[PDB]
């Protein structure tokens, strides 16, 4: 019905047509190239829609990415480190996304280190698999799960973010 905006982009993220786990290797850095390839290119869609996202690298066998996304709301960036590795199960199976930022900050968590998804990404993943990639899980998952539960973390206080210049430029206040 609605979200349709939603669609389009994650339209723009083409599909992996290898789709291989970290066991065949050769696979693997085929998936991996188009993974790459999926990650730059929502990232410069959102550069160019003047909305930076983030940057995830991995090491040299592609087993364990690490990085930090950042999210604009209002007049503020909410910038997250984060880390995760590549188990058998991917990318057949999502893993377990680790973000010690929002872990212990919130009550609402599923354990140290994990974050909470939604009830119905684990339908809708099953539903697709395979032709999946981080690209699409970040995007499907990561984005409005921040939408959800970030609003949590801003307004409790803990998130050390609550202005981005304080009276030396102007206060997040755009009128």
């Amino acid at each position: 019905m609605a979200d349709e905006a939603t669609r389009r982009v994650v339209s723009e993220i083409p599909v992996l047509k290898t789709n291989a786990g970290p066991r065949d290797r050769e696979l693997w850095v085929q998936r991996l190239k188009e993974e790459y390839q999926s990650l730059i290119r929502y990232v410069e869609n959102n550069k160019n829609a003047d909305n930076d996202w983030f940057r995830l690298e991995s090491n040299k066998e592609g087993t364990r990415w690490f990085g930090k996304c950042w999210y604009i709301h209002d007049l503020l960036k909410y910038e997250f480190d984060i880390e995760f590795d590549i188990p058998i199960t991917y990318p057949t199976t999502a893993p377990e996304i680790a973000v010690p930022e929002l872990d212990g900050k919130t009550a609402k968590m599923y354990r140290g280190g994990k974050i909470c998804l939604t009830d119905h990404f684990k339908p809708l993943w099953a539903r697709n698999v395979p032709k999946f990639g981080l690209a699409h899980l970040m995007a499907l998952g990561l984005g409005p799960w921040l939408a959800v539960e970030i609003p949590d973390l801003i307004q409790k206080g803990v998130i050390q973010h609550k202005e981005k210049c304080n009276q030396l430029e102007h206060h997040h206040h755009h009128h």
